[PDB]
């Protein structure tokens, strides 16, 4: 029952260069962020995706500086700690990410407690 979320163009720093590029992002309510130089194609020949990771358990930061609008999605995963970074051109729109974002990540978060309260 996987469905994507939402779907659009960000502006994803590097983890290691530093630096901006366009990327095509998917949320979908299973966790799953996925992203893509280019926006996708219809076949199994569909070149991979450039970043993918679950929001799952994340946490939600908003920052201006050095771009305005940016919005971050950190995860600790046992001792590694994982950053992504985003950019958009205006507050509306990172609101608009944010809000979704938060939304599967509690959605997620609901179901963890289910499972793993007074077992």
């Amino acid at each position: 029952d996987v469905a994507i979320v939402k779907e659009g163009w960000l502006h994803k720093r590097g983890e290691y260069i530093k630096t901006w590029r366009p990327r095509y992002f998917l949320l979908k309510n299973d966790g799953t962020f996925i992203g893509y130089k280019e926006r996708p194609q219809d076949v199994d020949q569909r070149e991979a995706p450039l970043n993918n990771f679950s929001v799952a358990q994340c946490q939600l930061m908003k920052t201006e500086r050095p771009r305005p609008n940016t919005f971050i999605i950190r995860c600790l995963q046992w001792t590694t700690v994982i950053e992504r970074t985003f950019h958009v051109e205006t507050p509306e729109e990172r609101e608009e990410w944010t809000t979704a974002i938060q939304t599967v990540a509690d959605g997620l978060k609901k179901q963890e407690e289910e499972e793993m309260d007074f077992r």
